[PDB]
């Protein structure tokens, strides 16, 4: 019955506190406050079952975390705009990991917490270390460097861009993929 469906797997990766779990809650429940959640979606006249995997709570557990990777069809690789360190960790931690366990899987680079670009309090905290909220050109530059399938920005808190994050991800998951 569900054996007639197209089944695909999405995994969300990124630093602790960068908004992975809130992003998935807003996708699944439509409200800003995980699981493995299966979302049923109709795409091009066909029923799709998208399984959603959160790596939150496993960022420090190097032997457990990669047990989320088998059979993955698309990766959401997240960083948060309130944290340049989370962006630097993309090429130096997350990409190496995902390329090793999920070779030839499309990677979408996702800037989370977009709304914090206009938070006075974040800006003041980051101004102490001579930093600023991660800007679009920087996230965009990172995506070209890691050869991402796409670069998208969202805010789980305002819901902006969340739909398109997962719509793009689902299209990437459904893309034909040859070799490993
Ligand atoms: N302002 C803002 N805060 C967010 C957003 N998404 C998550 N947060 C907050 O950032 C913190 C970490 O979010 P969480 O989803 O738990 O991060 P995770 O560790 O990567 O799963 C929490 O306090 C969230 O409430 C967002 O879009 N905007």
């Amino acid at each position: 019955y569900f054996q007639s469906m197209i089944r695909k797997k999405l995994v969300v990766v990124g630093d602790g506190a960068c908004g992975k779990t809130c992003l998935l809650i807003v996708f699944s429940k439509d409200e800003f406050p995980f699981e493995n959640y299966v979302a049923d979606i109709e795409v091009d006249g066909k029923q799709v079952e998208l399984a959603l995997w959160d790596t939150a709570g496993q960022e420090d557990y190097d032997r457990l975390r990669p047990l989320s990777y088998p059979d993955t069809d698309v990766i959401l690789m997240c960083f948060s705009v309130d944290s340049p360190d989370s962006l630097e960790n993309i090429p130096e931690k997350w990409v190496p990991e995902v390329k090793h366990f999920c070779p030839n899987v499309p990677i979408i680079l996702v800037a989370n917490k977009k709304d914090l670009r206009s938070d006075e309090h974040v800006r003041t905290e980051l101004a102490r270390m001579k930093q600023e909220p991660v800007r679009t050109d920087d996230g965009r530059a990172m995506a070209v460097r890691i050869q991402a399938y796409d670069y998208l920005e969202c805010s789980a808190k305002t819901k902006e861009g969340v739909r398109e994050v997962f719509e793009t991800a689902t299209r990437a998951a459904l893309q034909k993929r040859y070799g490993s």
